[PDB]
C-alpha cells in the first residue's frame, strides 16, 4: 500500500461537510494539518498553488517506474550498455533528500549538519567503520555544490534508484575495474560524476523532450490522483480569497492535467454545473521558472489560449478575466493581486524552490505537501514500540552495550524502506525534516486536509524557549 | 551593572575544587553552560580559542567607548561636522544584532524571517503602522547584503549608536533637509549608505590603523577583564587534550593581551609557578583570517617571535614547540594536531565567522561565548512576572483588547535597554538567537564556566520531535 | 556571379602541375594566398582544419536562402506573424560583420575604434546628421556585449538580412507603433533586444534541432562547393607533415560533408585509387566547441565510428590509427601529434573563434579563408578607377565641396553591395579588415590556393615601422 | 645624459614665437609630434590632461632611484635581509613594458603576440635554446594575469630592476636553494609568486602610505622638469577651447606639484602676471581613480580647496568658478564641459589606463606621453648604420651564416640598455610599440611639442591598404 493508493482512498470519499463531521475528521493524524509556526487563516487573502505533486499528485510507484524506464531507456539510446534494459524500478529503495557524492559514488542519508546518517555504495550499505576511509570525520560539507547534489524532489526518486543501479550494474560487471572515483574500461575511464551528469541530463531530457508528458496524458487514470474534494475546497477559498497557480509548467500541459483534475460530471459539489478549471483562479501563471521567479523572474508574456502559443512581446496590461500569463516574478502576482507576502498562503511540494525561497525572499506563508507522510504516519503509529523503545534506550544510557541502539534503530528503519524514514534515521532527524520545520509553516500529506477546518482557524504552534530561558 | 561587572565579579573569586562545591556553583544560571545540542565532553580531544570577546573579554561600557570616541575623531579629521564631539556613548541604547536598512537609515530588530520587530529612525522609535509605508510587509530580505548590514559583533556596538546619533543629528540640523534616502546640503546630498559606509570604513580605520590598540595597551586593567581561573581552566585542558589558539589578531597585539591574562604572580594555582602564556598552547596561530580561514585560508606563515615579523616564505615544516604561525586554514590545524572536527571544541564569540562556519563548513564543536548574557539572565529573573504576564496574555487571547500584549512587551524589553533583549522582544525571539540555537553546541555568558563541569560530563539536550511525531 | 559560383568554377578545372604553371597561376589575385605576417611555409609540420566554409564551402546565395526560410519558418512556427512568409532572402543586402544595436534597432558598419561608417534602421539608411540623435559621438562600445551584437559569421548572413526585414515589417505594420526601443500593439510591447533574441534563438534552433542539416544533405551538390583539388592539396600536405581536423560538427554530419567532399572516382590524382576521406588525416576531432577548445576545452571522448555514439568514459589512450576523438582542447592535439605552436597552420573561416583565439591563446599560425574575397577581388580591380579618384581627392582636400568624396564614396561601396564592402567603406577600414590584419597570418578566398606555392615558400610581409623610426 | 636631461635642456630654452622659428623646429625629430592616425587640431574644443609623467616628468634617474630605495627599506622593515640595502638602482637594465613570469621569475620583452625576444632569469640573459624548456614554443599567453604582470608604466621601472636584482641576490646566496619556482631556506619556501607580490604590495606602500611624496616635494628641483613653456602652451589651448586636468593624484599633492610647474616670476609668457595654476584649467577634477573613471567612475565629490578634505556628499550642482572635484566619471567630464568625445584630445603617459581605455570605452582622442623617446631617438639617429645593415641582412637572407643577424640585434639593442628598445628588440616590435600604434593618435616625448604646430594644423597619417588591396 503506497502512499498515493493512501491519497486516493480518501480522494475517492465525498465530503461530509457537517461541522462537527470535519471537526471528527481532523482529528485523525492522516486527514490532519500540521503546524510548525503560528498561522490565522483569517489574515490569508490569497491561496497560491503549484500543480506538479500538488495539485497533480502522481500515483506511486507507476509515476516513478515510467520516469525510471524512460530514463534507461534515453541512456541506453546514448551508448550506455543494453544491460541497463534489465533494472527494474523498486519502491522499496529510494527515500527522497538523499545526497549523491560524485566523488565516491555514494549515496548519503544526513542530518541539517552534514552528519553522515546511513551511507550506501550501489546496494551495499555501509557500516560506521568502513565510512571513516572516505569520510574520515562521518560529515560532509553539504555547499559543495560541485561535489554533491542532493536528490530532494519527488522527480529525483527514480534517478535515486538508477544512480544505485548503476554504481551496482558496473561494479559487478567483469569489463569495467572499479577505481575508487569510477570505473575504468581499458582506454575509458568513467568517473561517478561523468556518470551522475549523464543520469541528471538523461531525467531533464526525458522530462523536456522525451515522451514522459504524453505518456502521462495517454493515461490520467493511471498516473494522476483524482478527488471531487479538490474543486470543493478550491471554491471555499475563492469565497473568502483569491486564488492563483504559478507552474513551471507550460501551458498545454497544464491544461491537460487540470482539465482532468476538474472532469467530474459537475462544478464544486455533487449536483451543481460542471465549470472550467480556469475559473477556480484569479490568476494563472505557466512557465514560472521559479526558484528565479522569487527574485528577477523573467518578462511577463501574456499566453493565447487558442493557440497555446506566447503572444509576441511583453505584457504591460492590467489583470483581466480569461489572460493567462507566462513567466514574470512573484512581484507580478503580489502586485496584480493587491496582496502583500503575508497575505498569502503558497501550498507547493518543492521544500526548496517553492517553500524556501517564498518564505525567505518574500515572507509568503507557506503549506508544504509531503505526499510520503500518507504512508509514513501509518508506519509511525503501528510501530510506535520501536521508537519508544528506543526513547527509553536513550534515557537508560544518560547515566555498555548500546549494538541494541544500533539494533532497533535498524529495524525502525526498514520499515520505511531500506533507505529508512524521510525523516529520521532512529532518533537523529534528517536535513529534510529540519528543512520543513524552518520553512513550513504548515505541512501535511495533502492540501485537501484544509478542507477540515474553518477559514477562521487559528493553526498553533507552542512558543519556543532557549535553553537559557527555561 | 554591566555584564562586564557581573563577569569581573565572577572572575575575582578563586577556585574552590572541591567536587560538591563546584556541583553546587553551577546550579547557579549565571554560572552555567546551557546547551543546544547534546555534547560528550569525553569525546572533545582539542580545544580551540579565539582571543577578542573570548579569552579577552573588554570591560563595558569603557571600552564600547573608547572605540566610539576614536571613530567619531576619525569621521570629524575626514570632514564631518564638529557637532559630532558633542556626541557621548550611551550603553543603554544599542542591543547587537541590529539590522542597518542603508536605504531609508533605519535600525531594525528582527526575527529570522527577517518580519520587523523595532524600528528606529535615529532615536524616534517608530511604531507598527507608520512602519508599513517603507516595509509594506513588515518584512526585510535579510541576505540583500548591498541594502542591510547586520551588526552582529560585540565590535558593532559604538556603531550601532553612532548610526543612530548620525540620523538623529543630520535630522535636527538646520542646515540639512531631510529626505526619504538621506540628507540634502545644498548642492550635496548624503545618502544614509553613503553615511553608512564612511562610519563602517572609520571604525575599521580605528582598529587596524588608529589608536585603539595603543589605547587599550595603555590601560589593560580599565579595558580587560582579568581571571585567575582562565590559567587554571587551560591548564586542566591540556590535562585531558590539545589546546590551541587561532586568532585574527596580529602577533603584537596578541602578546601584549594574553601577558596581561597570565600576569599573576603564580601559575595555574595559587603557589604554583608562574609560565609563559605560550606555554597553555599547543599551537599558536595569528593573522587567521576567519571566516576565510575555514575555507581555503591563506598561506601558512612561521612568526619570528623575537621580531614579531614573519619569516619569508610558506611554513612547510611540522608542528614544533615554541613555533607561533600566521594564516593558513583550518586543515592545517586539523593536520597538525591530528583532529577530526567533531573531536574539536572551538570556543569564541563570533555568531556568524567563527560558530557558524566551524559548524557548516567543518562539523566542528561549538561553544559561543555571549557576554551579554551575564546580565540578561539577571534581568530574565528579576522581571520573570512581565513575562509570565505574557504567556498567559497569549494563552487566553487563542480561544479584544490586546493593547495590553504589546505594553508588557513595552515594559519588558525596556528592563533589557531601548532596543531590548538580544534574544527576544516580548514572545518573538530574534535572529541572533535563532542562530545561537541553530549553530552554538553549547552557550554561556563566559568560557570559564565549563570549569564547573568534570571532563567527562555529558551534556544534554531534549530530542527535537516534528509535530506529526509528536 | 556570386564568390561561390568563382569559386566552383575554379573548383571545377583541373590542376596543373607543372612548376611554370602553378608559379604563373598564383600571379593572379583570385588564387594568391596573401600575407599580414611573414610565414616560412618549411617551418610548418601540421596543417589544421575547421569544415565548415573552410573544407565544405556552402554555396551562395542557395545555403543563406535556405538558413533564412527555416529561420522564418521557425519564428512563424512561435507565433510571429504569417506576414514574415512573404519575405524572400535577398544576398545583395547583408555584409558580414555588421553590429545588431539592440537598443534601437540599426545595423551598424564600423571600424575598429568603433567609429560609425553606416547606419541602416530597417531599410532606410540613415545619413549622418540623422545618426548623432542616437549616437552622439558617432561611436560605439563594441564590448558592451549585453547592447550589440556583431554578426561576424557566414552563418550570421540570413539573420543580418532578417533582422533588417523585421524592423521593416513592424515599422510599416499599421497593428504596431513604433518607439524608440520596439514596437507597441497595445498591451504588448516587443522590444529590439527581444525580438533580436528571438532571431538568434531560431537561428540557433534551425542548425542544431531543425531541419538545416537533413536539408543539407539531401541536395549536397546544390549546397556545397566539391573540388578534385582538394584531395591532391590535402596528400600534399600529408607528404609533408601531419594534417588534423577539428570541428565543432557532430560525427554523423562531418561524416556526410567529407564522404561528398571526396567522392571522386579517383583519390588525391586522376587516375589513383580512391581512398576514404578518413584516410586523408593524422587526427580527427569533431564537438571541438571552439573557442573554448583553445582555453580548458571539455573532457577528450572517442567516437564509436560504427554507431556514431560516444564511447562511455574519458579517453585516456594514445592516438591510435582509425580513432575518432571529440571534445577535448587544443592541448590533446598539441601533445598528441608532438607540436609546438608554431609548427601548426591552423585553416578555418571564423575570424574570431577559430583564428583570433588559436593565436592570441596559442600561437599557433592562422590561415583565414574569406569566401567573399573571390568575388571582392573582381569588383576591386573592375572598378579601380572609383577608388584611385578617392585617393586623389583624400589627397588634394589636404592643403571646399568635398560632397564628391561622400558621393565618391557612396558609389564605390554600392558596387559590393548595400553595406558595401567586407573590408572598408570608402577609404575608411572596418572593424573585420583591421581583424584580419591582425589575428589573420595568411588569408585567401580558399585554402587552396596554397596548392600554387611550394611548401619551402617564404610568403613575405614588408616589416612595420613607427611613424618615429621612418 | 639621461631622457629627462634632454626634456630639461629643451625646457630651458624660452620659446620663439615668430611663425618660421616655429615651422623650422618641428622639424627636428626631438621636437615632433608623430602621427598614428589622422587628426584634424580645428576639431578639438577639449584638452585633457594627466599629472604624472605629463605635466610632471619625473627626472630620471633620480626619482627611480627614490622609488627603489624607498620600497628596498619597506621590504627590510617587513623582513626581507639586511643585505638589500647593498643594491642600488641601475637605469641601465630596466626597460619599460617587460612582464615578469611569476611562475619561473623571469623579466620577459615580447612581442604583441607573446612571442619571446628577451628573457632574463635575474642578471643572466638567456639564450634561445635555453629558453624552450620553460617556454617550448617561444610564446606565453600574456592574458594569463594570475602568472604575467607586465610592467608598463613608468613607476614600474624600479621594481622591474629590483626584482632582477632580488631573484639575483637569493639565486647566489648560499643560505637558499634555487628551484624551479622559487627558493628554499629549510623549512619556508618563497616562491617568485610570493617574492613578487611582497614587492608590488611595497612599491603600492611607497607610494600611497610611505614618503615618497614627501620626500619628491622638498627637494621639487631634483625630482621634476620644470618648463616656462608649459603655461605659453595651457594658455594657448584655452585661447581655442576648455582644459580640464583629472588625476589619480590626491589634492593635496596635486597642487604641490601645480604649483611649483606654474612658479615663475611671469604668467604664460614673460613680463605677464603671474596667475595661480588653477586658472589655466575649466575644470579640475582629482583622484579620478582611472582607468575605472572611463566606465561607471565613483561618485561624483567636491574638495574643500581650503581644507583639502571632500566636502560630505555627492556633489549635484553645476560646474562652477573655484570648484574642484573628486573621483566621478570620464561622463561627468563630458556633460559639465559639453564635449563629445572626438571633440577631447586626452594627453597622458599611461598607455592602458590613460590612453587605451579613453580610446575603446569613449572614442576620445589621444595624446601619448613617452618620456624615453628623448633619449632613444638621440641613439635611433646615432645608431642608424646598424639598423641599415639589419635590413640589408634580412634582405639578402630572403632568397646559411645568419649568426650575423643575431649578432647586429644584440649590438643595437645594447646600445638602448641591457633590455634594449622600448620599441623593439632588432626587426621585431615590441608589445608596447603595437600598442602605442594601436591606441595613440598622435605621440612624442613631450606634449610641450605641440606648441610648435599651429591649432589649425592637420596631422597627417598614411592610409593603410590591406595585402589584397595593394
Ligand atoms: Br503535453
Ligand atoms: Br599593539
Ligand atoms: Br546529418
Ligand atoms: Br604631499
Ligand atoms: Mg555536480
Ligand atoms: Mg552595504
Ligand atoms: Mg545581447
Ligand atoms: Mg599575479
Amino acid at each position: 500500500t503506497s502512499w498515493s493508493d493512501r491519497l486516493q482512498n480518501a480522494a475517492d470519499m465525498p465530503a461530509n461537510m457537517d461541522k462537527h463531521a470535519l471537526k471528527k475528521y481532523r482529528r485523525e493524524a492522516y486527514h490532519r494539518v500540521f503546524v510548525n509556526r503560528s498561522l490565522a487563516m483569517e489574515k490569508i487573502k490569497c491561496f497560491g498553488f503549484d500543480m506538479d505533486y500538488t495539485l497533480a499528485v502522481y500515483k506511486s510507484p507507476e509515476y516513478e517506474s515510467l520516469g525510471f524506464e524512460l530514463t534507461v531507456e534515453r541512456l541506453v539510446s546514448i551508448g550506455y550498455p543494453q544491460e541497463l534494459l534489465s533494472f527494474a524500478y523498486d519502491s522499496t529503495f529510494p527515500t527522497r533528500g538523499l545526497v549523491f557524492d560524485t566523488l565516491y559514488g555514494n549515496l548519503l542519508k544526513v542530518d541539517a549538519y552534514g552528519n553522515l546518517l546511513v551511507c550506501a555504495h550501489g546496494f551495499n550499505f555501509i557500516r560506521g567503520p568502513e565510512t571513516r576511509e572516505q569520510y574520515p570525520n562521518k560529515f560532509i560539507q553539504r555547499d559543495d555544490t560541485e561535489r554533491f547534489y542532493i536528490l530532494n524532489t519527488l522527480f529525483n526518486l527514480p534517478e535515486t534508484y538508477l544512480l544505485a543501479c548503476l554504481v551496482d550494474f558496473f561494479t559487478n560487471c567483469p569489463r569495467y575495474t572499479s577505481c575508487e572515483t569510477g570505473f575504468k574500461d581499458g582506454d575509458l575511464f568513467m568517473s561517478y560524476r561523468s556518470m551522475f551528469q549523464d543520469v541528471r541530463d538523461a531525467v531533464d531530457w526525458v522530462h523536456y523532450k522525451g515522451s514522459l508528458k504524453e505518456k502521462t496524458v495517454e493515461n490520467l487514470e493511471k498516473y494522476v490522483v483524482k478527488d471531487g474534494k479538490l474543486p470543493l475546497l478550491l471554491s471555499r477559498m475563492k469565497e473568502v480569497g483569491k486564488v492563483f497557480l504559478a507552474t513551471n509548467s507550460d501551458y498545454k500541459y497544464t491544461d491537460k492535467i487540470m482539465t482532468y483534475l476538474f472532469d467530474f460530471p459537475h462544478g464544486p459539489k455533487p449536483g451543481s454545473s460542471h465549470r472550467p478549471w480556469q475559473s477556480y483562479f484569479d490568476l494563472i501563471l505557466v512557465d514560472a521558472r521559479k526558484p528565479l521567479f522569487f527574485g528577477e523572474g523573467t518578462v511577463l508574456r501574456q499566453v493565447d489560449t487558442k493557440t497555446g502559443k506566447l503572444k509576441i512581446g511583453t505584457y504591460t496590461g492590467p489583470l483581466q478575466h480569461g489572460i493567462v500569463y507566462s513567466g514574470g516574478s512573484s512581484d507580478t502576482i503580489c502586485d496584480l493581486l493587491g496582496a502583500k507576502g503575508k497575505d498569502i498562503l503558497y501550498i507547493g511540494d518543492h521544500i526548496f524552490g517553492d517553500i524556501l525561497k517564498s518564505k525567505k525572499r518574500q515572507g509568503w506563508r507557506t503549506f508544504l505537501v509531503i505526499p510520503e507522510l500518507a504512508q509514513e504516519l501509518h508506519v509511525w503509529t503501528d510501530k510506535s514500540s520501536l521508537f519508544e523503545e528506543l526513547q527509553s534506550l536513550d534515557i537508560f544510557l544518560a547515566e555498555s552495550i548500546q549494538r541494541r541502539i544500533k539494533k532497533v534503530t535498524h529495524d525502525m528503519d526498514m520499515c520505511y524502506g531500506m533507505m529508512g524514514s524521510l525523516f529520521r534515521s532512529g532518533s537523529r532527524q534528517t536535513l529534510f525534516a529540519s528543512q520543513v520545520m524552518r520553512y513550513a509553516d504548515l505541512y501535511a500529506a495533502s492540501f485537501i486536509n484544509l478542507l477540515y477546518y474553518p477559514f477562521s482557524y487559528l493553526f498553533r504552534a507552542a512558543h519556543v524557549l532557549m535553553p537559557h530561558e527555561s
